[PDB]
């Protein structure tokens, strides 16, 4: 079954979105070199209706499957991406929502 | 200008499930009719981390633009489907997640 991986980020303090934005870089990198993450985006959250205004920022991973995103869980970069991600977030990891689909 | 809009949902009360899913039938019905809507998927949230407990369920729409959006917005088969969601979760409106991720 396949995973549609969604992380909404809460910035907090200065430099937060620099952070993040880094981040992102960093993770775009990884991407390509995971065979089983076909599709990585990340942008602004527009919030066109005003319900999801605590989360100006996120990100968006496609999985083949479990293996894939435990793949990306446990890889080097992706695990320094993350600890960059929580420095960046409103009380840290409880300023980060994470979302796994199965689609 | 590609935007991914995701729901996520806090069902309440008993037949909650039974009728978004009735309204998921709704959207696959539609989604092919609509041509700047390029994917739409949904299913029940895994949430390996524990960190999005509060939405069991959710659904991704991939739109070529805001006018693609916007005419899935207005279409009265969506209108349908999205006042069913409303009615099915708690406190109405109020247990939907909506974000708009430009990508």
């Amino acid at each position: 079954g396949m995973l549609y991986h969604l992380v909404m980020l809460e910035p907090e303090g200065e430099g937060a979105m620099d952070r993040i934005m880094e981040a992102m870089a960093i993770l775009d990198g990884l991407a390509p070199e995971l065979p089983g993450l076909t599709e990585f985006r990340h942008g602004p959250n527009r919030d066109f209706e005003q319900k999801s205004e605590r989360y100006p920022y996120g990100f968006l991973c496609t999985f083949t499957d479990k293996a894939a995103l435990d793949a990306y869980a446990v890889h080097p970069t992706h695990q320094r991406a993350g600890g960059m991600l929580v420095a960046s977030c409103r009380n840290g990891a409880d300023g980060i929502l994470v979302v796994d689909l199965e689609v």
